[PDB]
């Protein structure tokens, strides 16, 4: 939920420009943690899975001030995307 979860330990990358390639991102998303590897779409090529080692690189990714690839913005996020939302109330008995 809040800050710090462990669960996932990669983050869905995109909105980059033409040209970048898998080897590249990943080289420059190894200034925070090791990268396992970047599955980005041949077909057409918009999105890209950044895949992280440990669940603690993720994180390091995360508490960045700001993202950018020589330039260009990039749209990083912690792969939060289908989440749904509900009113959880519940309160546990003396």
């Amino acid at each position: 939920g809040s800050s710090g979860s462990s669960g996932l330990r990669s983050v869905f990358v995109s909105g980059f420009p033409r040209g970048v390639d898998s080897a590249q991102l990943s080289e420059y998303f190894l200034a925070f943690g090791p990268v396992a590897s970047v599955v980005m779409d041949k077909d057409k090529g918009v999105f890209a899975i950044v895949e992280m080692g440990d669940v603690g690189a993720r994180e390091a990714v995360l508490s960045q001030s700001q993202h950018s690839l020589g330039g260009h913005r990039l749209r990083v996020r912690p792969r939060e995307q289908k989440e749904f939302q509900s009113p959880a109330s519940k309160s546990p008995k003396g």
